[PDB]
């Protein structure tokens, strides 16, 4: 039956999270995490998220019937992976489709890998090693209008971004949160231009600067505004929109800039807090309307690690500002 009419769960037969929505072949393809009831210890390192595979979803219309294409990738077939298949994304180039996914390697260090298919629905063959120079979590691979592709990535706390300041992993006894200097600039998300073949980075990884309306860096103590995880990039009216989750304050927020690398100026809230601790989203244009894909823990009765994806219309104003969505009002 058709789904996505009144902020209802898009699917209920499996738990889904962290939706990355794209328009490929005139359809909406969604690349979410596949939540399972692993029953592992819940803690601020995210051990309760013990996902093991990905399913690709698709819709021909919103609202519309949602197709589950089966298992697109299974952790048992990813040679380098140890555990934890977290928030993925996909990209399309020259008739090939690439699934980008964060997972811990056998040394328990998050890296980002790629898997390749001839179809947006998968299934995908994983590369035997993760992307050289990748680390941490939550990739978003953005195709700019000029044909260049960029990976945005990173997540603090359990996403380990705070352990990568030197370009090498600081170890499992390093910070469990952030820099632990609340008056220094907050940690920024990462960006790299993708190689022509989409399997590697074409440059050294850069950090993105996020600033307030005065041009001052967002500080580490500013948990309402500072980057936590779930980076996403979209463009509107020639402006670049970096949106992301603030984690412990439970917002999706956005910041605007004039190029892929920023800096980005914090503008405001995209999505207020949902049921369940995590908040993770994507923003996509389909048939001339903009949509916010997101999740909550409503279907599971509030279990942090058993989420369901939802969608609602997102409204840009002509001046580039976006109307804040509150999830349970209409
Ligand atoms: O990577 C995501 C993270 O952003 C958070 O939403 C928890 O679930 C993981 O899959
Ligand atoms: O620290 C983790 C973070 O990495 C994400 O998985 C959300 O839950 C938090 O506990
Ligand atoms: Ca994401
Ligand atoms: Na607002």
């Amino acid at each position: 039956v058709p789904r996505g009419s009144h902020m209802e769960p898009l699917v209920t037969h499996i738990y889904t999270a962290d939706p990355s929505a794209h328009v490929f072949d005139g359809k909406v393809y969604i690349y979410p995490s596949h939540d399972i009831d692993a029953g592992t210890p819940e803690n601020d390192m995210g051990d309760h998220f013990d996902m093991r595979d990905y399913h690709v979803l698709s819709m021909n219309s919103i609202p519309g019937e949602v197709t589950d294409h089966g298992v697109a990738l299974d952790i048992k077939d990813i040679p380098w992976a140890g555990r934890q298949l977290w928030a993925p994304d996909a990209a399309s180039k020259d008739g090939k489709y690439y699934l980008y996914f964060p997972a811990k390697d056998k040394e328990d260090i998050f890296r980002i890998g790629v898997a390749v298919s001839d179809s947006p629905a998968g299934p995908f063959k994983p590369e035997s090693e993760p992307i050289k120079g990748s680390y941490s979590i939550d990739p978003a691979v953005f195709k700019d209008d000029d044909g260049k592709y960029y990976m945005y990535f990173g997540g603090i706390w359990g996403g380990q971004l705070q352990r990568w300041t030197t370009g090498e992993y600081a170890g499992h006894d390093a910070s469990k949160t952030d820099l632990e200097q609340d008056d220094a600039p907050a940690i920024g998300p990462r960006i790299a231009l993708m190689s022509d073949d989409m399997l590697s980075f074409a440059e050294p990884v850069k950090e993105i600067s996020i600033v307030d309306e005065q041009g001052n860096p967002i500080l580490g103590g500013d948990h309402d505004r500072r980057f936590f995880e779930a980076a996403w990039m979209h463009k509107y009216n020639g402006t670049y929109y970096l949106s992301y989750s603030t984690g412990d304050t439970h917002y999706i927020v956005y910041a605007t800039g004039d190029n892929p690398y920023g800096p980005f100026t914090y503008r405001g809230v995209i999505l207020n807090p949902v049921i369940g601790w995590t908040n993770h989203h994507s923003i996509v244009e389909f048939n001339g309307k903009w949509y916010l894909f997101y999740h909550d823990s409503s279907l599971s009765g509030g279990k942090t690690h058993l989420r369901c994806i939802k969608v609602t219309e997102l409204t840009h104003n002509a001046d580039g500002t976006i109307e804040t969505i509150s999830p349970y009002i209409e």
